[PDB]
Protein backbone atom coordinates (compact mmCIF):
# COMPACT_ATOMS: atom_id res chain seq x y z
CA UNK A 1 0.00 0.00 0.00
CA UNK A 2 0.92 3.96 -0.87
CA UNK A 3 0.63 5.80 2.61
CA UNK A 4 0.12 9.59 3.57
CA UNK A 5 1.93 11.06 5.95
CA UNK A 6 -1.44 13.69 6.95
CA UNK A 7 -1.51 11.44 9.91
CA UNK A 8 1.23 9.13 11.59
CA UNK A 9 2.00 6.27 9.41
CA UNK A 10 1.11 3.36 11.80
CA UNK A 11 0.86 -0.05 10.84
CA UNK A 12 -0.49 -3.43 12.95
CA UNK A 13 2.64 -5.67 13.69
CA UNK A 14 2.72 -9.43 14.51
CA UNK A 15 5.68 -10.45 16.86
CA UNK A 16 6.05 -13.16 19.37
CA UNK A 17 2.66 -14.05 19.05
CA UNK A 18 1.96 -10.43 20.39
CA UNK A 19 0.10 -8.07 17.97
CA UNK A 20 1.12 -4.28 18.19
CA UNK A 21 1.05 -0.79 16.26
CA UNK A 22 4.46 0.87 14.79
CA UNK A 23 5.50 3.84 13.55
CA UNK A 24 7.34 3.44 10.07
CA UNK A 25 10.20 5.16 10.73
CA UNK A 26 12.50 5.93 8.13
CA UNK A 27 14.58 8.40 10.29
CA UNK A 28 15.19 5.44 12.54
CA UNK A 29 18.43 3.25 11.22
CA UNK A 30 16.80 0.43 14.02
CA UNK A 31 13.51 -0.81 14.83
CA UNK A 32 12.98 -0.21 18.36
CA UNK A 33 10.03 -2.00 20.49
CA UNK A 34 8.50 -1.02 23.92
CA UNK A 35 9.49 -4.11 26.94
CA UNK A 36 8.22 -7.12 25.41
CA UNK A 37 9.95 -10.82 25.70
CA UNK A 38 11.78 -12.23 22.27
CA UNK A 39 12.02 -15.51 23.15
CA UNK A 40 16.03 -16.04 23.26
CA UNK A 41 18.92 -14.60 23.62
CA UNK A 42 20.02 -11.06 23.99
CA UNK A 43 23.08 -8.70 24.44
CA UNK A 44 22.73 -5.37 25.98
CA UNK A 45 23.06 -2.26 24.13
CA UNK A 46 22.73 1.62 24.43
CA UNK A 47 20.98 3.83 22.22
CA UNK A 48 20.62 7.26 21.46
CA UNK A 49 18.00 10.19 20.38
CA UNK A 50 17.01 13.35 20.22
CA UNK A 51 16.59 13.38 24.08
CA UNK A 52 19.76 11.39 25.30
CA UNK A 53 20.26 7.93 25.61
CA UNK A 54 18.66 4.82 26.32
CA UNK A 55 19.45 0.94 27.57
CA UNK A 56 17.67 -1.66 25.72
CA UNK A 57 18.62 -5.34 24.81
CA UNK A 58 19.46 -6.41 21.17
CA UNK A 59 17.71 -9.02 19.88
CA UNK A 60 18.82 -10.26 16.47
CA UNK A 61 17.11 -12.71 13.96
CA UNK A 62 13.44 -12.10 15.53
CA UNK A 63 10.23 -12.48 13.24
CA UNK A 64 8.34 -10.10 12.74
CA UNK A 65 5.19 -9.70 10.29
CA UNK A 66 4.81 -5.48 9.39
CA UNK A 67 1.50 -5.53 7.90
CA UNK A 68 1.25 -9.00 6.43
CA UNK A 69 4.83 -8.68 5.06
CA UNK A 70 7.08 -11.26 7.08
CA UNK A 71 10.42 -9.92 7.98
CA UNK A 72 13.62 -11.00 10.19
CA UNK A 73 15.87 -9.07 11.63
CA UNK A 74 17.73 -7.39 15.00
CA UNK A 75 15.32 -6.18 17.22
CA UNK A 76 16.02 -3.61 20.21
CA UNK A 77 13.52 -3.71 22.95
CA UNK A 78 13.98 -0.88 25.78
CA UNK A 79 12.00 2.23 26.61
CA UNK A 80 11.23 3.70 23.67
CA UNK A 81 7.93 6.31 23.84
CA UNK A 82 6.72 4.04 20.52
CA UNK A 83 7.52 0.99 18.81
CA UNK A 84 9.62 2.31 15.39
CA UNK A 85 9.73 -0.04 12.55
CA UNK A 86 13.14 1.11 11.51
CA UNK A 87 15.28 0.88 7.94
CA UNK A 88 17.15 -2.50 9.09
CA UNK A 89 13.53 -3.96 8.79
CA UNK A 90 11.63 -1.83 6.09
CA UNK A 91 14.46 -2.40 3.59
CA UNK A 92 13.20 -6.21 3.54
CA UNK A 93 9.28 -5.51 2.56
CA UNK A 94 10.35 -3.17 0.04
CA UNK A 95 9.29 0.17 1.45
CA UNK A 96 10.21 3.55 -0.48
CA UNK A 97 10.01 7.29 -0.03
CA UNK A 98 7.75 9.05 -3.02
CA UNK A 99 7.65 12.73 -3.31
CA UNK B 1 11.56 10.42 -7.42
CA UNK B 2 11.50 7.19 -5.18
CA UNK B 3 13.88 6.15 -2.95
CA UNK B 4 15.14 2.75 -1.15
CA UNK B 5 15.58 2.59 2.38
CA UNK B 6 19.06 0.42 2.27
CA UNK B 7 20.64 4.14 3.57
CA UNK B 8 19.71 6.85 5.30
CA UNK B 9 17.51 9.50 3.22
CA UNK B 10 19.34 11.90 3.58
CA UNK B 11 18.46 14.96 1.10
CA UNK B 12 19.51 18.45 0.36
CA UNK B 13 17.63 21.65 1.99
CA UNK B 14 18.04 25.23 1.15
CA UNK B 15 16.49 27.50 3.96
CA UNK B 16 17.44 31.36 5.22
CA UNK B 17 20.20 31.42 1.83
CA UNK B 18 22.23 28.06 3.87
CA UNK B 19 22.76 24.33 2.21
CA UNK B 20 22.52 22.28 4.33
CA UNK B 21 21.79 18.01 4.52
CA UNK B 22 18.22 16.30 6.23
CA UNK B 23 16.92 13.03 6.77
CA UNK B 24 13.55 12.63 5.27
CA UNK B 25 11.88 11.31 8.47
CA UNK B 26 8.43 9.97 8.96
CA UNK B 27 8.07 9.51 12.36
CA UNK B 28 8.93 13.21 13.07
CA UNK B 29 5.72 15.35 12.83
CA UNK B 30 7.47 18.55 13.00
CA UNK B 31 10.69 19.77 11.16
CA UNK B 32 13.87 20.05 13.73
CA UNK B 33 17.23 20.86 12.39
CA UNK B 34 20.48 21.43 14.51
CA UNK B 35 21.73 24.97 15.42
CA UNK B 36 22.00 27.89 12.72
CA UNK B 37 21.17 31.51 12.15
CA UNK B 38 17.69 31.82 11.18
CA UNK B 39 16.20 35.45 10.77
CA UNK B 40 13.08 36.18 12.98
CA UNK B 41 11.55 35.91 16.03
CA UNK B 42 11.25 32.74 17.95
CA UNK B 43 9.28 31.31 20.74
CA UNK B 44 10.94 28.94 23.46
CA UNK B 45 9.66 24.90 23.29
CA UNK B 46 10.01 21.63 24.27
CA UNK B 47 10.04 18.39 22.46
CA UNK B 48 10.64 15.08 23.06
CA UNK B 49 11.77 11.84 21.49
CA UNK B 50 14.01 8.66 22.53
CA UNK B 51 16.08 9.13 25.94
CA UNK B 52 14.10 12.77 26.68
CA UNK B 53 13.31 16.09 26.06
CA UNK B 54 15.66 19.15 24.39
CA UNK B 55 14.46 22.72 24.18
CA UNK B 56 14.34 24.10 20.86
CA UNK B 57 12.92 27.84 19.09
CA UNK B 58 10.04 27.58 16.96
CA UNK B 59 9.89 29.23 13.59
CA UNK B 60 6.46 29.52 11.71
CA UNK B 61 6.57 29.92 8.24
CA UNK B 62 10.04 29.57 7.04
CA UNK B 63 10.52 28.71 3.28
CA UNK B 64 12.65 25.69 2.76
CA UNK B 65 13.70 24.29 -0.67
CA UNK B 66 13.90 20.68 -0.27
CA UNK B 67 15.81 18.23 -3.34
CA UNK B 68 14.25 21.14 -5.64
CA UNK B 69 10.95 21.48 -3.93
CA UNK B 70 9.60 24.46 -2.15
CA UNK B 71 7.22 24.14 1.44
CA UNK B 72 6.81 26.80 4.09
CA UNK B 73 6.19 25.92 7.52
CA UNK B 74 7.19 25.53 11.04
CA UNK B 75 10.73 24.81 11.77
CA UNK B 76 12.13 23.87 15.21
CA UNK B 77 15.79 25.20 15.80
CA UNK B 78 17.87 22.99 18.17
CA UNK B 79 20.08 20.80 19.60
CA UNK B 80 18.97 17.78 17.67
CA UNK B 81 21.46 15.16 17.13
CA UNK B 82 20.75 14.89 13.26
CA UNK B 83 18.56 17.45 10.44
CA UNK B 84 15.60 16.17 9.78
CA UNK B 85 12.59 17.14 7.98
CA UNK B 86 8.92 16.40 9.56
CA UNK B 87 5.96 15.40 8.22
CA UNK B 88 4.83 18.94 8.22
CA UNK B 89 6.78 19.86 5.11
CA UNK B 90 6.69 16.24 3.77
CA UNK B 91 3.27 16.39 3.11
CA UNK B 92 3.80 19.41 0.69
CA UNK B 93 6.16 18.00 -1.46
CA UNK B 94 3.81 15.05 -1.80
CA UNK B 95 5.82 12.58 -0.01
CA UNK B 96 4.17 9.22 0.38
CA UNK B 97 5.55 5.99 1.97
CA UNK B 98 5.15 2.64 -0.76
CA UNK B 99 5.59 -1.18 -0.01
C1 LIG C 1 10.78 7.10 19.07
C2 LIG C 1 11.23 8.49 18.57
C3 LIG C 1 10.20 9.15 17.63
C4 LIG C 1 8.72 9.06 18.09
C5 LIG C 1 8.47 9.16 19.61
C6 LIG C 1 10.50 10.64 17.38
N1 LIG C 1 11.72 10.97 16.62
C7 LIG C 1 11.64 10.60 15.19
C8 LIG C 1 12.64 9.50 14.81
O1 LIG C 1 12.49 9.32 13.40
C9 LIG C 1 14.12 9.73 15.20
C10 LIG C 1 14.90 10.63 14.24
C11 LIG C 1 16.33 10.86 14.68
C12 LIG C 1 17.39 10.42 13.89
C13 LIG C 1 18.69 10.64 14.31
F1 LIG C 1 19.70 10.21 13.53
C14 LIG C 1 19.00 11.29 15.49
C15 LIG C 1 17.92 11.71 16.26
F2 LIG C 1 18.19 12.34 17.42
C16 LIG C 1 16.60 11.52 15.89
N2 LIG C 1 14.77 8.41 15.21
C17 LIG C 1 15.21 7.79 16.35
O2 LIG C 1 15.15 8.25 17.46
O3 LIG C 1 15.80 6.59 16.05
C18 LIG C 1 16.61 5.84 17.01
C19 LIG C 1 16.34 4.42 16.58
O4 LIG C 1 17.15 4.29 15.40
C20 LIG C 1 18.42 4.94 15.60
O5 LIG C 1 18.96 5.72 14.57
C21 LIG C 1 18.72 7.13 14.75
C22 LIG C 1 18.35 7.35 16.21
C23 LIG C 1 18.12 5.94 16.75
S1 LIG C 1 12.44 12.42 17.09
O6 LIG C 1 13.57 12.66 16.18
O7 LIG C 1 12.66 12.31 18.52
C24 LIG C 1 11.27 13.78 16.85
C25 LIG C 1 11.34 14.57 15.70
C26 LIG C 1 10.43 15.60 15.54
C27 LIG C 1 9.45 15.88 16.51
C28 LIG C 1 8.49 17.04 16.26
C29 LIG C 1 8.64 18.27 17.16
O8 LIG C 1 7.13 16.59 16.30
C30 LIG C 1 9.40 15.07 17.64
C31 LIG C 1 10.31 14.03 17.82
Amino acid sequence: PQITLWKRPLVTIKIGGQLKEALLDTGADDTVLEEMNLPGRWKPKMIGGIGGFIKVRQYDQILIEICGHKAIGTVLVGPTPVNIIGRNLLTQIGCTLNF
